[PDB]
């Protein structure tokens, strides 16, 4: 419940969103941002 | 085992694995985390 797992759950929202029919194969923006967030809450 | 902790310890075992270049264990690696990361949320 806390911002950062928020913004986990958020980013994995756009993540999956962004790879369903007719979008996205790549979505190297919100892997990079996810990639900073997980540093950042799993501590 | 907490959840975490097999995240935690499965991120730094990509980083080491992408620092020497293991690209087919980064894969299998990530697709790992990403299945952990499923299961911390949805918990
Ligand atoms: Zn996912
Ligand atoms: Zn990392």
């Amino acid at each position: 419940g806390s911002p950062l797992a928020q913004q986990i759950k958020n980013i994995e929202s756009f993540i999956h969103q962004a790879k369903a029919a007719g979008r996205m194969d790549e979505v190297r923006t919100l892997q990079e941002n996810l990639h900073q967030l997980m540093h950042e809450y799993f501590q």
